[PDB]
This record gives C-alpha cells, sequence and structure tokens, in this order.
C-alpha cells in the first residue's frame, strides 16, 4: 500500500507574534469540502483492508463479544415512590432504564434508547427527575454529537409528552420544586449546521426556564452574560428548594462563581432576568454545594485547599472571615465528592493513593462515624440523597467488573452487605496480579503507577506492555474494569500498565497544576520516564512497548513519539488535540486555554510550539532510528475534538516521515462515521475499534495469539 497524494499549500502563512509558522493541510480544516471528504475516503481506504488482513482481529472480536456478553449493573436509585436502575444484558447496543414500585417487586423497562436507532447511534445523555419523581427529562444525543435535545416523560404509565427542547449543549437540568417547569441551557441559533460535523465556536449560553406544557419558544431566558462569550453557568435547587444556586464557569478548572437566588423573594414566579445575589463572585475557588439547613449552605471546595475540605456559609453572615470549616482538608488524601443522605448523614470518599476509601460523617459536627471497608480500586456508582435512608455503591477494579453495594441507614448498627455482584466466567483473577510502584521522573518527583501481569512472568523484558496515560484536567486515571485489556493480558500474554502523570487530580490541584501551562512539558517527562521504568526493571523492551491514549491523552502519546520515538514501538491516538495553535477556535477548545494555554499571548505560544505535535514532526537524526507505528483514530461527529486535527496530523506525518525510504513502520489513520468524541459509543461500534486497535498491534509488533 502506498499513501495518497495530498495537496500542500505552501502559501498558508501566518504570523504567531513575529514567527511564521506554514500550516499546508489548514484546508482539511473544512469538514463538508470535496478535497477534504476525497482526503478521508482514500486513507480509510488503506487502513480499512489493512486493519482486516490480520488474522487476530477475528480471534480478538470472537473472544471480545463472548467475555464482553455479561449483565453491566447500574445503582439502583429512588425517585419518588419507584425504584430505578440501568441494565444491560450483555450485549445490548445501548443501557437500559427499568423502573419497580419496590425493591422486591418485578421490574419493567422505563427508557429503551435501544429502539431509536437500528445502529445504537441514539443515546441518553443527562436526565433530571421532578422532586415528587413523577416527571421525568431527558436528553438524547445522535451520532456522538455534544449536542442534545431534552424530550419529556410521565413516569406513570410512561407517557411521552410534546415537549421538546432544541440546540441544547452542555446543559445543567434542574426542575423547580413546584415542579412547573425546569431550568436548562441553550445556545443562539447560529448560522451554518448544528448536528456535530461543524467546528463553529460555542459562545453566549444561556440559561433558560422551561415551563412544562408550553412551545421552547416561549421560554422564559434567566440569566445571560452578553459582555462575556464563554461564561457559562448552571443551576441547581437547594435540597429545600427555595435557592437557585448558579454556578459560573469560564474554563475547565475547579474554579467557579456561585450566585443565588431566593425564589421567595420573586416578586411573582420566575419572569425573566432573576435577582441573583453574588455571593462568590470571583474564580479563584471551587464551591459545590452538598446540601443546606436554613440560611447556612454547606459546600466541598478547594479555596486553600489543594484537595479539598468542607465549609459552612451562612447566606446571612456571608464575609468569609467567618466561613466555618466542618472537615479540614486532609494533608495528603483528596476529596472526590460528597454526598448528603438521610438528612444529617455525610458521604465522603477520598482518593488514598489512587485509591478510593468511603467513609461517612455527621452533617452536624463533622465527626467520622464509620468506614466503609473496600479493596483497591474505584467507586464507580452512588446512590443516596437527602431524603433517602439509604445508600448504594458501586465498586470495580482491574479484576472485578463490579460489585454494589447497600446500606440501610436506619438501622443502629450500620452494617453494609453485597446486593449485586457479577464475575466474568472466562478469566480468573487469582492468575494475575495488581502491584502499584512509585518511579521517579525527570525531576525526583516520585509517580505513581499500576502494573497487571501474570503471575510468574519473569521480568526480561520480553513482554509486549500497553502503557496508558491522560495527564490534565485535574482528571484521575483510578482503577477501572476492561475486558478488552486483559484478553490483552491472556491472549497476547501482555502488561498492562497505567501513569498517574502531573496534570491529574490524584494529588489535589497541585498534581493537576504540576502539568499544565508552563509545566505541560512535565506530564511528557513523567509519562517517558514510565516507560523507562518498565523497560529498565525488564518488563518490555522499545520495540514491543505500546502507548494509548485519547483526548488530552492522544496529544500525550502524540507527543511522546515526536520527543522520544527510539522509547516505543507503536502508538494508538484515539480523538486526540495535535494543532496547539488554532485548538481554541473551535467548537469549545476555548474552554481548555486553562490548561494549555492560548496561540493569542505572546508566552504562551512559546510553551506550546515547543511541544504541538503537528509541529515538531522530524525524521529522526540517527540512521538505526525511525518513528514507531502509529494509528490515529477518530469520527467525523466528533464536535469535543473536530476531527480536523488527527487529519492534519497525519497529512503531516506520511509526508516528513511517511515519505523517506528509513522508515517501514505504518502511519494510518482511521475515520468512523456516526459516531462522537467517545461518549454513548454503542457497544457494537465499541467492540469493534479495540479489535482493531490491538490487531494493529499484533500486526505491527508481531504478536502470536495464546489459546
Ligand atoms: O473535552 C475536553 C475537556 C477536558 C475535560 F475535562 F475532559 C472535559 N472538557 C471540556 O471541554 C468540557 C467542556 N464542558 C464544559 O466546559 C462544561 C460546563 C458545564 C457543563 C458541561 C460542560 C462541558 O462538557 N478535552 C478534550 C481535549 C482535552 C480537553
Amino acid at each position: 500500500f502506498q499513501y495518497p497524494d495530498v495537496y500542500r499549500d505552501e502559501t498558508a502563512i501566518q504570523d504567531y507574534h513575529g514567527h511564521k509558522v506554514c500550516d499546508p493541510y489548514a484546508w482539511l480544516e473544512d469538514p463538508d469540502s470535496e478535497q477534504t471528504k476525497a482526503f478521508v475516503e482514500a486513507q480509510n481506504k488503506i487502513t480499512v483492508p489493512f486493519l482486516e488482513q490480520c488474522p487476530i482481529r477475528g480471534l480478538y472480536k470472537e473472544r471480545m463479544t463472548e467475555l464482553y456478553d455479561y449483565p453491566k449493573y447500574s445503582c439502583h436509585f429512588k425517585k419518588g415512590k419507584r425504584y430505578f436502575y440501568f441494565y444491560n444484558t450483555g450485549l445490548q447496543n445501548q443501557r437500559v432504564l427499568y423502573v419497580q414500585d419496590s425493591l422486591e417487586g418485578e421490574a419493567r423497562v422505563f427508557l429503551d434508547p435501544n429502539i431509536l436507532s437500528d445502529d445504537g447511534t441514539v443515546a441518553l445523555r443527562g436526565y433530571a427527575f421532578s422532586e415528587d419523581g413523577e416527571y421525568f427529562a431527558y436528553g438524547l444525543s445522535a451520532s456522538g454529537s455534544d449536542w442534545v435535545t431534552i424530550k419529556f416523560m410521565k413516569v406513570d404509565g410512561a407517557k411521552e409528552l410534546p415537549d421538546v427542547l432544541e440546540r441544547v449543549k452542555f446543559s445543567c437540568m434542574a426542575w423547580t420544586h413546584d415542579g412547573k417547569g425546569m431550568f436548562y441551557n441553550a445556545y443562539p441559533q447560529q448560522d451554518g449546521k448544528s448536528d456535530g460535523t461543524e467546528t463553529s465556536t460555542n459562545l453566549h449560553q444561556k440559561l433558560y426556564y422551561h415551563v412544562l406544557g408550553t412551545d421552547q419558544s416561549e421560554d422564559i431566558l434567566c440569566a445571560e452574560f452578553p459582555d462575556e462569550p464563554k461564561w457559562m453557568g448552571g443551576a441547581e435547587l437547594s435540597d429545600d428548594g427555595r435557592y437557585v444556586l448558579l454556578s459560573i464557569r469560564e474554563g475547565c478548572d475547579p474554579v467557579n462563581r456561585l450566585w443565588y437566588c431566593d425564589l421567595q423573594q420573586e416578586s411573582n414566579g420566575i419572569t425573566g432576568i432573576l435577582k441573583w445575589v453574588k455571593l462568590i463572585d470571583n474564580f479563584e475557588g471551587e464551591y459545590d454545594y452538598v446540601t443546606n439547613e436554613g440560611t447556612v449552605f454547606t459546600f466541598k471546595t478547594n479555596r486553600h485547599s489543594p484537595n479539598y475540605r468542607l465549609i459552612n456559609i451562612d447566606f446571612t453572615d456571608p464575609e468569609e472571615s467567618k466561613w466555618k470549616v466542618l472537615v479540614p482538608e486532609h494533608e495528603k488524601d483528596v476529596l472526590e465528592w460528597v454526598a448528603c443522605v438521610r438528612s444529617n448523614f455525610l458521604v465522603l470518599c477520598y482518593l488514598h493513593d489512587v485509591k478510593n476509601t468511603l467513609q461517612l460523617h455527621d452533617l452536624a459536627t463533622g465527626a467520622l462515624l464509620k468506614i466503609f471497608p473496600l479493596e483497591v480500586g474505584s467507586v464507580v456508582g452512588y446512590s443516596g440523597q437527602k431524603k433517602d435512608t439509604e445508600i448504594f455503591y458501586q465498586f470495580t477494579s482491574f479484576l472485578s467488573p463490579g460489585i454494589i453495594y447497600h446500606c440501610d441507614l436506619t438501622k443502629e448498627e450500620l452494617e453494609p452487605r453485597v446486593f449485586r455482584e457479577v464475575t466474568v466466567k472466562g478469566i480468573d483473577a487469582s492468575d494475575y496480579q495488581t502491584v502499584q510502584i512509585f518511579y521517579p521522573s525527570k525531576d525526583g518527583t516520585k509517580i505513581p503507577m499500576f502494573i497487571v501481569h501474570k503471575k510468574g512472568i519473569k521480568l526480561d523484558g520480553s513482554h509486549p506492555a500497553f502503557l496508558y496515560g491522560y495527564g490534565g484536567f485535574n482528571i484521575s486515571i483510578t482503577p477501572n474494569y476492561s475486558v478488552s485489556r486483559l484478553i490483552f493480558v491472556r491472549h497476547m500474554g501482555g502488561v498492562l500498565a497505567v501513569a498517574n502523570i502531573r496534570g491529574g487530580g490524584e494529588y489535589g490541584e497541585t498534581w493537576h497544576k504540576g502539568g499544565i501551562l508552563a509545566n505541560k512539558q512535565n506530564c511528557f517527562d513523567d509519562f517517558q520516564c514510565a516507560a523507562e521504568y518498565l523497560i529498565k526493571e525488564g518488563y518490555t523492551s522499545p520495540k514491543r512497548l505500546t502507548i494509548n491514549g485519547g483526548s488530552n491523552g492522544g496529544l500525550l502519546v502524540a507527543t511522546c513519539a515526536n520527543q522520544r520515538p527510539d522509547l516505543f514501538g507503536c502508538v494508538i491516538a484515539q480523538v486526540g488535540v495535535m494543532d496547539m495553535l488554532k485548538f481554541h477556535k473551535y467548537t469549545i477548545g476555548h474552554a481548555w486555554t486553562t490548561d494549555y494555554g492560548c496561540s493569542d499571548s505572546k508566552q504562551h505560544f512559546e510553551w506550546l510550539i515547543k511541544y504541538s505535535p503537528l509541529h515538531n514532526v522530524k525524521l529522526p537524526e540517527a540512521d538505526d532510528i525511525q518513528y514507531p507505528s502509529m494509528l490515529l483514530l477518530t469520527a467525523d461527529h466528533d464536535d469535543r475534538v473536530v476531527p480536523l486535527h488527527s487529519l492534519k496530523f497525519i497529512a503531516t506525518l506520511q509526508y516528513i516521515v511517511g515519505r523517506s525510504r528509513k522508515q517501514n513502520n505504518p502511519l494510518l489513520i482511521h475515520v468512523d462515521t456516526k459516531a462522537g468524541h467517545g461518549a454513548g459509543k454503542p457497544t457494537a461500534k465499541v467492540i469493534e475499534e479495540v479489535s482493531d486497535m490491538f490487531a494493529f498491534i499484533a500486526r505491527c509488533l508481531n504478536i502470536d495469539w495464546i489459546p
């Protein structure tokens, strides 16, 4: 196979604070052009076959269907007088929402998204029940877009209502307790397309209030910031449903603004812009509403608390030099989330060395009452509200699909018991072993990393290791269950390894801030030192190492291949960011500037320019050295991270590095149709994806298959 001829527009010179930089494939930024679509068809025209010629691709796909064909369950959660839970019988495209009148009664289907699209590309995204639990609202995203459409249903007898709301994106959903309507966000009718294939930027998001039974055209706009195109304010009601807490965001940082409105002070209902009272009118800290008792509101904050803590604010006595610390910041443990339950019970879930821990405190004083026992892993689900008298929480780990626990908090002795549990026949945990080491980075900083391998393997660098990482946006990559990665471990004798490099939140905002802006390069160094570790201690070798990542992840893997291509022999970047110069001009990109910086700033341009994947591709100077096999994966409806990044990055690779004679390794790309950034991808498509990713690896590193 030969790489297709791509037209280079050498006249595309733009001036960044003096420096002149060329973008000969800037024409790839037009999704609807004939040239772009020819480029796309042409690339998939050489990748599809390639991927299909590997026989393992069928062995993998077959083992995937089987092993992934197990009952996936969500936590039961009570709304009103009925119970609810999502459930997938095994290989169903999208999870279904079942309902029951009693934890012991038979349960029926309440919402089956599977009947709205022959191929599972229409998916539920976001949902909100009325306070009474008698009305349901849900948004559905087509083809993977972020764009959503909210419909309404009457819980009793599952009735469809004529209500429909369009042009919704990154919106909240809050029902007033009077059950009259719902708060939501929508954008201004922009010229062009609005289905997820466009790249137009998103600004001027407003807060509107839909009154059930009316046309969207009659909705009440409740808040807008016309002087600030980027601010995005979500709303929600206090537990007593008297206050509306509006959280104003600008960028992806864990900081917001807290404005409130005493519903009981509105001259006569919600008739327009609200009389917002500006409590926290600055972006210096995160304020997360937990619950409130009267005017006393309790919020999870990080204000002078890198690891987060708890505070009480009386709205009558707002002055900061008065807030009362309920639960002080833990010197080393990070406070992930807090939930109020059974009125005065508080459930906090900490992150102790990238491991979740579940405790239970007293809202009144904050004293610790109980510790819920969990193995090493992650708590992935929870269900317990102020009015509930019971909790439900899901536990997952590298080797455990999941365990749902239950707990009746009305009992004197708080003893929790297994509610639901599920094992994946075909796999035997006792055969694998999880270890967590701490390796040092280029600067001394000890970085954590988990490693799953079979028991008994001899460290002689003879195994193919899959190294994963993300690094950024305060996201913490904790222990999860991936059948698709285990198969790799047992059917290709591979070594799984996940690194928690700086930029993430595993260690408060100081871990987040140590891998962003002027220190972004700290994650690439952090993630490189991980390959060097696995390789040094004989887990694997350079030619048999694979590094995956997507979104912020994919940028990481793409930059590490550009900086140290001699370290890995395979790279798989999914829907990643590649153009660090023009990234902020698309869809919601402007919100990422808080982690990367802005090419618009003479000072930010210098950090970016040095690592921007698309602008640092180079032919290795050493004779015996070449680029690792690379597979970029992206879809046409990814409006989160528009395809132009990968599209442009691939044209560049095949040209600069691809066309030389010493480069035997492949530089392929695969553009999926009817799929977006990742969320909501139907099962079928999911399976198909991993089969490629791993087939590619097998053909590239020449890996045999182990029955
Ligand atoms: O998608 C993203 C970044 C980093 C993230 F944290 F993962 C999520 N993200 C965001 O861009 C998230 C965008 N986003 C908001 O800012 C927001 C405000 C209120 C409600 C809903 C939303 C929402 O989806 N990226 C892809 C490339 C790297 C960053």
